[PDB]
């Protein structure tokens, strides 16, 4: 069974002065992440603009993500989308270039019921040997995937987990409660992963942990000791940072706090836009106030 | 100034029992609408299963409407995405098989911001010279176009008209208020097109329009002649057809309900799935409703 | 059969400088709005601050107001809350004085069931021999009456009409199609009243009828001979004027418009507080903004 | 300072065969909560159907409550109303028969602004020497108590707490930072416990405490010892029962689960109804697979 650890990272994907992908930039920011805390890298999902990425884009930025890692940690890829058909041949092609697993999200914008999906989760495992993490997310794609659905997805064997970005841990908690041990509920929003994990959550699918990775390490480790004052106040601060990533569209902000810190992973395509100068303004004034 | 009249239909895309467009029964679709009070065609929308439609396929679909339309009513492509660069390139290969206009949705899953539509918008309209209606959809992409971004871009020149699906008379009221004379408000859900018009709104988007384009068209002509009693009985029967084509994620019920009307246009695209017998059961009752 | 006429004014409740009832404003309040296009006027509503009108003040306005307008208008009673035993005395009480019909609202904070909801409404309308007006308002009471309870309701012979502040005019569609004709639709929603009316409402139970009586008359008018460009002017009108009314907790706007217009009807109760300077002055821009 | 504890319980209000306070009932009610892990008691609240309760029964229910509880734990009277002046009268008759504190509600209905409600529980809280709860409840007075009205608050002496209804355990992160450290947050919600907990509330404000109140006081125990696996089984439980008691309108679910095992406080009053025979049988299942 793979072990995505407690920090999978959402990654953005790096773009050069042409917004071309910058694999010189996203070999430092992998190599950077694993040594910050990161457990399992997502690569190429909404935070990573699969939105603007083409197919080729995709295939090649799952490959060099493969390459770099070097079976340091899990790679997973945002293989799935809202066509079935066009999701088995992402996938197919994610598998052969050594990928380790593939993020399946609720198909967006055309609604599809719950037997839909889960006919369309359905095919998709069947089509590829790796695990498969699903990921629900309504605040994205309108649609839940009911705790039901989970749970019969959760019988198939090779779908193992799930981020639930649903922002709600009584569903979480009912999914935890309602499927085997070896399958696994992930936070999909970082101010949650605190609550989450008391639930029963094994981790977070995070943005955060772009800039405070070894923070919600030691949040983790402190609320599994037991030490509740001490988590409580990295939750404070993780509430904080989390917040000023998310007041513009993302994955603009983390985008622009990386290159604030020291690691430039260019801008963002249409239809998304840079910060304006008052947006960058505010958050460099949050990413200079955590503590060093 | 072109002119989609009273009636624009998003219209479904025929499959034949693999799942492949069926482009002849595509071509006795288009003249089915033509004769049956359909005053333009929007081709390759979201009730047209875009999201599972190839690019290629789009633009072999728009190629194959234009042709068997045969300039008898405005052909409406819907080249829009979320991704802006790639939807200035289908806008270009649509211009290029003779469509009419197109049809730009609001971006779906990635959650722009105002000004990000606003250039994204802004970029696709100045990359064609057709006319571009926008599309307002937040049940479907989250987001909404304020009233002040349809403003906006109402000033560019072949920003002409928009579809309204927010669900909302008083944001159309707004929209149709601020802006010139030659930029029209068409509603995007068939239930509202009578209260829409009262408002000011040019007409309806329909998917209705597939089984009742007669009788809407009836309930238009008595509303504009001041028949407010005749318009109001045409107007329960379209909300109450409209509402039993939603009842399972569109287009499977308005598919369904043309096969039983004679028309067949095949079945639907995974992620979406036919009708159970119980929906189908359900949809026939209403269907058998309409009078004839 | 009682008739209300299309536009029935929730009247505020004038207040002198100690918070007492003003009855010579009342009095000046209510032939104001008889000589400004108001047919009935509802007394002790929301809009008149029923929440803290001692059970004793209420019964003193609404004889007060009963003996000034004289049968020239119908007189309607607020006297439902979400307690049916307390609803049921205050009704007996109100059809004591001599009201003309009484208003319930949807109980509101304890959540009730349809059926529960059909128990209170049909309790209350049980101990009265007048007219009844049930009130669907979940903007404050969270729940709402369905179609299908207001039909059953309906059925009962006192119970004669539905304000409906739904804010959705295809659930009112519903409703005007499933009772008779001797159960009559109005809108509680100022915005909503043209397109309510043209889907088949009677009127409006109106706020901004306070300020714009007559031109909500004249739109009323417009629209039913067919003269749709000068309705939707009023009714663009409306919906700003209507608008501006609510940006602060009503009734405390309309209040102060009214004192704009040379009616002043005394402040509010807590917990409602007099407008801060900046809502004076945006409410202020807005009122000398209407043609007269 | 006063000290709720970690299960505070907002009691049912027992009555007989002609829906009257019963008042030997209400003697075994709180005797059996007291042994049952409840270490405040809130009487006269939502819960106890304040709403149909009048001024002279709330009275008489506080002091009975006083005298039975006879100091063992904490007695909070819910004395807010919607209404700021009837608030200060019961809760200065509320105080002269000596409860502890008093809960107050946002008020429902008349929808209040932020300044709107400070004004109003400062008022209120200037009334009385005795400690204040607040009790923030959007999903049934729609308003939300903000954060920063909550700090504001809490800057007043003798408002020491709030029960926060809101369902966000990310609100109450912030209102648990922001205030010092004799200002409790306590989680209104009974599935929320466990992960309001976790990111520092103090505890709960109870329903289901009034028949799994044991199953709680050792799910916090397991937690604050740092067995999260014990706890996170319990917390599975709490869910799952808590859920069953709000599928009809709360209280008429728990009253009826305190029948079924052997505590008899009898029925409601309207708007609210006894449950279904449908319903009972529902809820009867899940009370039996509650282990014993
Ligand atoms: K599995
Ligand atoms: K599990
Ligand atoms: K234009
Ligand atoms: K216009
Ligand atoms: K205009
Ligand atoms: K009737
Ligand atoms: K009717
Ligand atoms: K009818
Ligand atoms: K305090
Ligand atoms: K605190």
């Amino acid at each position: 069974m793979i072990d995505f650890g407690t920090i999978a990272t959402a990654m953005v994907t790096p773009f050069d002065i042409n917004g071309n992908i910058d694999f010189a930039k996203t070999t430092k920011l992998v190599n950077y992440l694993i040594d910050n805390g990161t457990t399992a890298i997502v690569v190429g999902g909404t935070t990573g603009e699969s939105p603007t990425l083409t197919s080729e884009e995709k295939v090649a930025l799952y490959r060099h993500v493969v390459s770099v890692v070097d079976k340091r940690v899990p790679v997973i890829a945002g293989t799935g989308s809202n066509n079935t058909h066009a999701s088995i041949d992402l996938t197919k092609k994610a598998t052969e270039v050594g990928v380790d697993a593939v993020m399946l999200v609720a198909p967006y914008y055309n609604k599809p019921s719950q037997e839909g999906m889960y006919q369309h989760f359905k095919a998709i495992a069947e089509s590829t040997p790796l695990p498969v993490m699903l990921y629900n997310v309504p605040g994205r794609s309108i649609v839940q995937i009911s705790v039901d659905t989970v749970v019969r997805l959760s019988e198939i064997e090779n779908i193992v987990a799930i981020k639930d970005a649903g922002g709600d841990v009584l569903t979480m908690t009912e999914i935890i409660e309602k499927t085997a041990d070896d399958f696994a509920v992930y936070s999909g929003d970082d101010g949650l992963t605190l609550p989450a994990m008391a639930v029963g959550a094994k981790g977070i699918v995070s943005v955060a942990s772009h800039v405070i990775g070894n923070e919600m390490q030691e949040m983790i480790a402190a609320f599994q000791a037991g030490e509740f004052k001490k988590a409580q106040k990295l939750h404070q601060l993780l509430v904080r940072v989390t917040d000023s990533l998310f007041m513009a569209p993302s994955p603009t902000p983390v985008k622009t706090a990386l290159q604030m810190v020291g690691l430039d992973v260019g801008s963002v395509r249409l239809p998304l836009l840079p910060l304006t100068e008052e947006e960058r303004v505010t958050l460099q004034s949050v990413m200079q106030s955590i503590p060093r």
